[PDB]
């Protein structure tokens, strides 16, 4: 694997929890710190159903599915599968939401870096048939024996994409808010019984969250699920849009955010209609940052801008004319001192403070747009 190990001092693990095992229960992968740092063996992306739903989001036929299934089916992520959760803290918890034909497991780098300095992150898998695919259980023998219900990507026609993409983006503020209510409800001593049979025992997860630290995190589609989020539901008390796509949002949603907000763009894939939905948000009394990476593309906050070499990254748009290393480092460090700030975390995030200015040779402050 090229995607980067995690630059914080902890250990990080991985494991997968759904409940309850419906259509309409919570899935989610979970990145945390780990106790022991035994090998990093977690699989990317883990069944051949994501490849076919991938296939389908890009427009391409049955063949390109077992082609990127040869290339990527085996590729690991840096994160120790089922690793006992490192004991004895309370840490705190990132919802992180997945853009337009992502899954859960496309945010690794995310991820991996977040639960390296100390968080727990839950990135969540919808089922509003924006994922490219997800699955869930049409019952508990149904999930005893793995036998699993794939759902793939809803294509939509002009007409009905401002009415599906608003429901899309409540179903997905929704799914945030469930997907938070199973962690703390773990946390306070809930029994579960997770649909999938994984080594990990998600009772360790008992008093294990700093309840009042918790942020919503997301890219593009996934920004957009930020910002309706913390609109409803205000035990989030950060939110950091990655490359919003605003378009889902309701009129209604810019007045309602008293939490602060943090917008990390792409150079090179953001416009005026959508920055002026963001620029909505501004108001004297509320916590506004904007910068932009230099030379990034959209494709730089998810894990495909780690999959391929320099030339190829380029043909296809995973890559910007900035190392996508160097980029993930900018948007994890500037998203870390952001945490702190609005978290009151007691950690030393805060010498990255001026990256949330966008004092760097490659960040702009706010936006080229402007």
């Amino acid at each position: 694997t090229k995607i980067p190990r995690g630059n914080g001092p902890y250990s990080v693990g991985c494991t997968d929890l759904m409940f309850d095992h419906t259509n309409k229960g919570t899935f989610l992968r979970l990145y945390y710190p780990s106790q022991d740092n035994d090998r990093l063996d977690t699989l990317w992306i883990p069944n051949k159903e994501y490849f076919w739903g991938l296939s389908k989001f890009l427009g391409t036929h049955w063949l390109m599915g077992n082609i990127l299934r040869l290339l990527f089916g085996s590729m690991t992520t840096p994160a120790n599968w089922n690793s006992p959760l490192r004991p004895g803290e309370k840490y705190p918890l990132v919802v992180f939401s997945h853009g337009l034909g992502a899954f859960r497991t496309l945010y690794s780098a995310i991820g991996i870096d977040l639960a390296s300095h100390g968080f727990i992150v839950a990135a969540v898998e919808h089922r509003d048939r924006s994922a490219s695919a997800t699955y869930y259980f049409k019952d508990q023998s149904a999930a005893e024996i793995g036998d699993k219900s794939w759902l793939y990507l809803r294509t939509l026609k002009q007409e009905e994409e401002t009415h599906i993409r608003n429901e899309q983006v409540r179903q997905r503020a929704k799914e945030c808010s469930q997907a938070l209510s199973l962690i703390l409800d773990i946390d306070h001593g809930k029994p579960v019984k997770n649909a999938l049979d994984l080594k990990f025992d998600m009772e360790q997860l008992k008093d294990s969250i700093d309840r009042e630290k918790i942020a919503v995190i997301g890219h593009s589609f996934g920004g957009a699920t930020v910002i309706q989020t913390l609109s409803e539901d205000q035990r989030f008390r950060c939110g950091i849009a990655l490359d919003a796509w605003m378009f889902p949002l309701g009129d209604e949603v810019y007045s309602r955010i008293p939490q602060p907000l943090f917008f990390i763009n792409s150079e090179y894939f953001q416009y005026p209609a959508n920055i002026i939905k963001m620029k909505k948000c501004y108001s004297p009394d509320k916590e506004r940052k904007m910068i932009t990476i230099r030379g990034s593309v959209h494709q730089n906050f998810a894990d495909f801008t780690f999959a391929t070499g320099k030339i190829i990254g380029h043909m296809l748009k995973l890559k910007g004319d900035i190392d996508s290393n160097v980029a993930i480092d900018l948007s994890n460090k500037a998203s870390l001192a952001f945490l702190q700030k609005h978290l009151g975390l007691h950690k030393d995030f805060d010498q990255w403070d001026c990256l949330i200015e966008g004092d760097d040779e490659n960040l702009i402050p706010g936006t080229n747009i402007n």
